[PDB]
């Protein structure tokens, strides 16, 4: 067991609770026609609430139990809590989370006696639940168990599928909620465990508010079946078709829920799940492309004051291509074109393979080229030009199984008339890299329910009262293709950015100032 | 475009700006129970910042005539003269595409939407621009810069003729040729040396008297262009190790006095570098050779004159390290990353003598290590702390400035998973280092006029501003190899090493360090 | 699947095949007034096949304990026990996927609608299946086979374990250890040597006791198995080449008593040639080193015993000499190919000692020069004849058995464009060396039933058929430095080296070379 100690008069402790002041120092901007940016710094500062005790065992619930990510997922849970080692071609390997930014990652916390940096885990600077605490149920469409479930993913090795064969079966996801309008069209014929029933003959999608009451019971049945106090639900079923945002179906609270009662066809299944975790105060991570939260159901997360979170998961290649864009882009080079192909086949790419579920994939990256652009109008500007021609490419070839094989091309403008040609050629198994995503978002969003913050003035000493995470947690962004926004907002994509404020954020918890590497112990004396 | 920050940390007096800077750091000690015992430090300061900028800079390049030295010039050129230019594609516009100081932007904050608004780089304090450099240096082969951009192949050629009256008169200055100290084949280009013994041939007595022709040709290059400032910068080829012995070049004395017994270790990079310092001319080593020996390091120190340097980052290596942190901070373990290269350059040339591509070799290495080292979770002694790593650079002669570069990385993922990442990129990459060499003389000017006082909580004055520490690792950006101060770890990190940049001038403009939280977002 | 056709030219005799065949070829000469003269020339031959084949073969390999020699073990079990295996796909039937012998067709000609019909490439005479071979061999370290497919990490883990009751009870036996042959780094795994000196140690005295050690344990093991039929390959790590010279390895006499003089430049693999030579037993050479020094090849010869080689045709090498032809002959003139790689095997690890590493160098080459060779269109005075390449392979354990290999082409294209390809390969590559092996035992069998007469128009025989010369050069598909004969051309060009075989088996049955002229199509 690690652990860090911060002597700090910031920080006090009070009932397995942290109390810590920070100052937040910012700086808003008008530009004056002549080109002369006016700057005023500004600052607010807080105080904010740690609940240290974490849960000692979290539930989490996920809607695709069945697929790739879900089944990798509970097997590697499994796998690490008990120590089950596994036998492979280079030998007997012990079970890991890498590739999990919490469980995997270290942080800077300053330097040793020798100017010498020194890091610690994410996770070893505040209490933080372990993946191997989680205790996993969810939903599918799909009856298959979930061995049979690895089995037909293909994911990991067959020895440790064959050691986790005797719990795996065991667990069954639950009957699920199928609308066929919303998915490719050849994803029926898996669709055999609906509670969407009719009187025989089954699938409908009539009673939709009924739909909506169960998944709430099956939240509270299995909160009490393990003697949880705590559930987070993650949707990681397969790309939903986009639904049409209307005045009067799903821009408001009121409308949504009736809309539902209503059998509204702009109502979808990832629509019923989110709301019934907001309805029971269950966070509810969109791990998909899709937009499931619709106006109308960001309000409801307002008024219920529930966690909510995504849009699609963040890969590992689309990751890559903007840490990749963004340090091109500092370093004053211009991507004039940005080439994104891709294949894999899983059932994952099977369901990509109809344009209207790629269509949610294509318009996830449709906002990330325009912000790389618009940070720099000395490259991107009406007399250069200002585009970056773009395109993705996501082809179904079954043979590679599970394995993506990604391939991005660039082609940029360099100083008098040069230019750069860089290509990236990755290949992995998908599953592999999404599930320990999908654990530091479940390990995230729970830290982020145990804390509360309040303003504080300076002149009236003590004003306020602890509240919230404005129900966005946009801290996620990190992991999430297209990070969803509060309605004034522009999104920022910049991989290392998203990471920074997360690290300056535990690092505020504990009374430490953001990273800001001068070294002047180094640089100067 | 310009910048104005209303704080009460910065007063303007007489054509100086006083900024206050609170320094937050922290200290930490490791139990061996697992716990970190953190103290945070502070230290505050003041920064004099001269703002009156040389209206006119002198560069002065050692390999003048190379396909770094010639684009060099003809960027200052074609940009300061606005010389458009015929392509297939159509009329260009020439640029400083490439350049962090020329075309990078900077956040400042927000506006007031709660979006973020970005200025230029060098729009926040003023930075001279390199149309404005006045160039000269020297270079063991004379031929003109017109003929220099001929035979680089770099640049289009109806850009090599729209400059051709004005880089044909442009000569390099004779140079230090001391032939055992570079690639053998180097010999017949060595048309232009000062070393010459009583008879024509070049020799390598009279090392103090060439020391004292260079520092000549830097006054009389300031003399005749009638320039106060000038910054010197080694662009020529790699020069081979020389080796750090007592008594020899340990200290300012030994070095002066070696330079006079004409020692076996002291190269011609050796003989510039004294001389800038002896004049006062801050110098840049941009190539992999150990340059900066401990008793040159000491005389920059006692003149109060800027040094820094060793090798270029070359951006094949910076993509590189970039990537490789992105892996190690996803909680990803790169194991093996195997670095491929080839260009058909003098560059690639010269490296192809193992003696000056001993110099690329560790003047790189240390990042790997420095990434291994910050994540124990991955690296420690029962999952292995190694990860194989290997360098090759061919000269494929054909390929031209063209730099053909290939990297794989092979990293375990979760339960027996493994990732294969592979990076191709193709550039002439003599285009994406002058930006660098740009970037970097703006910033050792920039630096020039920035001086700094530890002040104190209740006690401080007696006053008295000091200079930056003489080796600038502010410039490690830049550089493949960043030159340090005793045992303190050379951190590489690009980003990072960015990071303290934008940071810098940030707080000279009395705006604190960028945090990302987006609070007035993220927050009620 | 067998093959009938209907020709004069074949006659079945006892159990022999003998067949008629005409050979045409043409001699050239030039004018230097650029006219080509050319004179067709004919041969006639008769060839006899002895049709009886070993129904059991034994195969003897030298390192029969690395990555080939396992992997070929565990293939020749698997595929004649049906062994099926679990993989993360489901369960998978065994084969020999990556053999031209086993896996790849031929075209016999046309049906009756004028498409092309093909047949098993060896099912057109009757051939050795590998089910059959039996295997044993010797190795430096003992370790049994199940263990050396455990430490080799090329199979999956499965099938490991299906035949580890199998593989266990094979041995490799012990075999002559000259340290100074391969790189220091194999000392330690030495724990199987028949070259002890009277304490303990490995020696180097005695170097006749050890060939006749070699020839006994062939004679053992033709005894203890009943087989008449053995063929021994090595597959050991490469050694260093050995010097040729007078009076030591010139002659069958000199190389005989060099020997048993002790001599230097006699090689472990030098021992095991002229042992299997002694013993009639054909000799296959799968490393780059020159183990047939000439003193070899008359041995061979007068004894009338095959020998073939020079280095396992890497296949990433082949893909390369065909892309490179294909550019050759499209009017293409490539005039830079780098080729890089890197793997983690003890290959790899043998390897990385240079004087190893210099055999897989020139054991390649002499392709680049035959493309250029054969188009004096491109390549000439005028517009320059050569081609930059260069090969490098590091040692990079991370990957395993796994070998990456990259390689990239710029040629010239038309006023002025350029082309540039590059090839990414990523395969273990023991899964393509190990079904090559067997191709070549396979073949190597194949004609040694097989014998010819050059005949006469008018005035014949006398009779007497004779063996093909020792130099299996029908063998060059699969090795990357085709021995020959003196003064003759070593022409690689996969292809070329395919249709040879393929228009061999077709004579041997009567059917006139293939030439794709379609004319029941082209032509009315
Ligand atoms: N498979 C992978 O390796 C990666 C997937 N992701 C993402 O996560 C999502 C699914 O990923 P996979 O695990 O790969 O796909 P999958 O298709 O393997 O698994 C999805 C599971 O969802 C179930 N499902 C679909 N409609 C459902 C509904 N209404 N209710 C309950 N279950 C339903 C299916 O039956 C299936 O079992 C995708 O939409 C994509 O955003 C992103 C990166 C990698
Ligand atoms: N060429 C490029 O595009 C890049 C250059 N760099 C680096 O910068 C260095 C310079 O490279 P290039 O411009 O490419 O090489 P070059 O070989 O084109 O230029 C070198 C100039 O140095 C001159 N020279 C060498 N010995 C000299 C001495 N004693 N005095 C005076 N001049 C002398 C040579 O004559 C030559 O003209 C390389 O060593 C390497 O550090 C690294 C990345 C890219
Ligand atoms: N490993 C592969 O998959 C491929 C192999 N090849 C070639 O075939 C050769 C064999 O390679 P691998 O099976 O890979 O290597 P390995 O290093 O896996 O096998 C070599 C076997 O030779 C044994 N050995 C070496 N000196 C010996 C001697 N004097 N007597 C007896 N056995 C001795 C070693 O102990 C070892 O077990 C290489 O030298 C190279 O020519 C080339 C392409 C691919
Ligand atoms: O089809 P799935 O399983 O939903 O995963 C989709 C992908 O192709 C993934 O690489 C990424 O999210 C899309 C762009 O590469
Ligand atoms: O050819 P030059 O001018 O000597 O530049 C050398 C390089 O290509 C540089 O990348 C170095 O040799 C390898 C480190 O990336
Ligand atoms: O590693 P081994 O078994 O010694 O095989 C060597 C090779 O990888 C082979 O490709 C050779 O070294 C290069 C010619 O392509
Ligand atoms: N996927
Ligand atoms: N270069
Ligand atoms: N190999």
């Amino acid at each position: 067991i690690t652990s860090v100690k911060v002597v700090t008069d910031k920080c006090t402790y009070k009932d397995n609770e942290l109390l810590t002041k920070y100052s937040y120092e910012n700086a808003v901007v008008t530009k004056t026609a002549s080109g002369r940016f006016d700057v005023t710094p500004t600052v607010q500062d807080y105080v904010f609430k740690l609940d240290l005790k974490k849960p000692e065992k979290l539930g989490i619930m996920l809607i695709g139990l069945g697929g790739n990510n879900g089944s990798t997922l509970v097997a590697s849970v499994l796998a690490n809590k008990h120590n089950v080692e596994f036998q492979t071609k280079e030998g007997v390997k012990q079970p890991n989370y890498f590739g999990s930014m919490t469980q995997c990652s270290t942080l800077k916390l300053g330097i040793d006696a020798e100017g010498n940096d020194v890091y610690a885990p994410f996770n070893s600077l505040l209490p933080m639940v372990s993946p191997n605490d989680f205790v996993v149920s969810g939903w599918d469409i799909n009856n298959a168990d979930l061995y049979e479930a690895m089995q037909r993913s293909q994911v990991l090795e067959y020895d440790l599928q064959q050691r986790l064969k005797a719990k795996m079966s065991l667990v069954k996801p639950l009957p699920s909620i199928y609308y066929p309008d919303f998915i490719a069209a050849n994803q029926d014929e898996r669709a055999n465990n609906c509670i969407n029933l009719d009187e025989k003959g089954n699938v409908t999608t009539r009673g939709k508010w009924t739909h909506l009451q169960r998944i709430r019971r099956d939240i509270q049945n299995f909160k009490e079946e393990n003697a949880l106090d705590k559930v987070i639900v993650l949707w990681t079923a397969n790309t939903e078709r986009y639904v049409e945002v209307s005045p009067g179906v799903n821009d408001t609270m009121e409308n949504l829920l009736q809309s539902i009662k209503n059998d509204h066809e702009e109502i979808a299944p990832s629509t019923i799940f989110a709301a019934a975790s907001i309805l029971e105060g269950v966070p509810y991570i969109n791990g998909s492309p899709q937009n499931t939260f619709v106006p109308g159901l960001v309000q409801l997360a307002e008024h219920e004051g529930t966690f909510i979170a995504g849009d699609d998961l963040k890969s590992g290649q689309t990751k890559l291509k903007s840490v990749l864009a963004q340090f091109l882009v500092d370093a004053g080079i211009k991507p004039v074109s940005i080439a994104s192909y891709n294949h894999l086949g899983n059932n994952d790419g099977y369901n990509l393979s109809a344009p209207k579920q790629f269509r949610s994939k294509e318009i996830s990256k449709s906002s990330v080229i325009d912000d790389i652009i618009a940070s720099n109008d000395i490259l991107y500007n009406d007399k250069l030009g200002k585009k970056v021609d773009h395109c993705i490419v996501i082809k179904y070839m079954k043979p590679v199984g599970d394995s993506k094989v990604a391939m991005d091309e660039y082609y940029s403008e360099l100083m008098l008339g040069g230019h750069n040609r860089i290509s990236i050629h990755n290949v992995c198994e998908d599953s592999l890299l999404a599930t320990p995503l999908i654990i530091d978002l479940l390990v995230m969003t729970e830290f982020c329910t145990r804390v509360s913050y309040k303003k504080v003035d300076p002149v009236k000493e003590d004003a306020g009262k602890f509240e919230n995470f404005y129900p966005v947690l946009t801290f996620l962004s990190y992991w999430l293709k297209a990070p969803l926004t509060r309605p004034g907002f522009h999104p920022v994509n910049g991989l290392n950015k998203q990471r920074t404020a997360l690290e300056n954020f535990l690092r505020l918890l504990i009374g430490l100032p953001s990273q800001n590497e001068l070294r002047f112990e180094e640089r100067l004396l």
